[PDB]
């Protein structure tokens, strides 16, 4: 009952509103043509996008938006939920609230990846406490939003690198509106035994990102997707499997097609 989704890259609408709209339309039409059941997007600042135009596009194509990424809020705007400057922490929370407003229009998950920030020379314990405070604030501020924490590899952050790191935090937050997003590219570096890590996540696995070991289309590296999909079946995972990969080999369209074929075969034989 798993469903396949495609992450589509979009230009920043502040830089070029027409480019954003063009990228989005092209990406959603590509997704539908290949066979994906939903798309996933990433936006830096939701306040500059016309979301009713996006919803019309989603309706016309019968293509839901299943998740909204937030990482550029950190990479471009320096906003972090654990920033040592409480003013920036507040601005980060305010930004992510705007992401939840968009997510509510689509029934989408809000991804908490890089926007959580890094240790920045501090103890893990302090960073974790600040993060939990910020997540609790986000939950107090929202009635329906659902969040997923994505463990990322050591080169992207030193805060939450493993599924176990995230499960520990979920137990402290204590809300079913926060779960885990596992990403096979990141797990290939950070997890000891990936099937075991996913069993530990269990019901807390709310979303799934796939890319091969080199972050190319699934099928084009050496990651063992077979064992992963066996485990997803065993834990009863029935939500989205979202392709978040480099446009390789051979560009965005070719990568999306290769990814779909690889994943579809695994799912159907499972
Ligand atoms: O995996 C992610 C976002 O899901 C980060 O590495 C940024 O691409
Ligand atoms: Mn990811």
């Amino acid at each position: 009952h798993m469903k396949l989704s495609l992450v589509i890259s979009t230009s920043d609408a502040a830089f070029d509103a027409l480019a954003f709209k063009g990228d989005l339309r092209k990406g959603m039409e590509l997704a539908k043509r290949v066979g994906y059941q939903a798309v996933e997007i990433a936006v830096r600042d939701p306040s500059i996008v016309d979301w009713n135009e996006v919803k019309i596009l989603s309706e016309e194509l019968n293509l839901p938006i299943c998740a909204i990424g937030t990482g550029q809020a950190y990479l471009a705007d320096g906003l972090s939920l654990t920033h040592p400057n409480d003013e920036i922490r507040k601005k980060a929370i305010e930004r992510v609230v705007k992401h939840t407003e968009v997510a509510g229009m689509f029934g989408a998950l809000v991804i908490i990846g890089l926007v959580r920030g890094r240790r920045e020379g501090r103890s893990y314990e302090e960073t974790e406490e600040l993060f939990i405070e910020s997540m609790k604030r986000l939950l107090e501020l929202t009635e329906h939003a659902k969040f997923v924490i994505e463990p990322l590899n050591r080169y992207e952050t030193d805060f939450i690198n493993t599924i176990d790191d995230a499960l520990r935090i979920l137990r402290k937050i204590n809300s079913n509106r926060v779960g885990i997003l596992a990403d096979t590219f990141h797990m290939n570096i950070e997890e000891v035994n990936i099937p075991e890590s996913l069993k530990r996540a269990g019901e807390k696995l709310y979303h799934f990102h796939v890319a091969d070991s080199n972050r190319w289309a699934p099928g084009c590296g050496h990651f063992d997707f077979r064992s992963v999909f066996n485990t997803l079946k065993e834990i009863g995972y029935n939500r989205y499997v979202s392709v978040e990969c480099l446009p390789l080999p051979g560009g965005m369209e070719e990568a999306a097609e290769i990814a779909f074929k690889t994943l579809k075969e695994l799912i159907i034989k499972l």
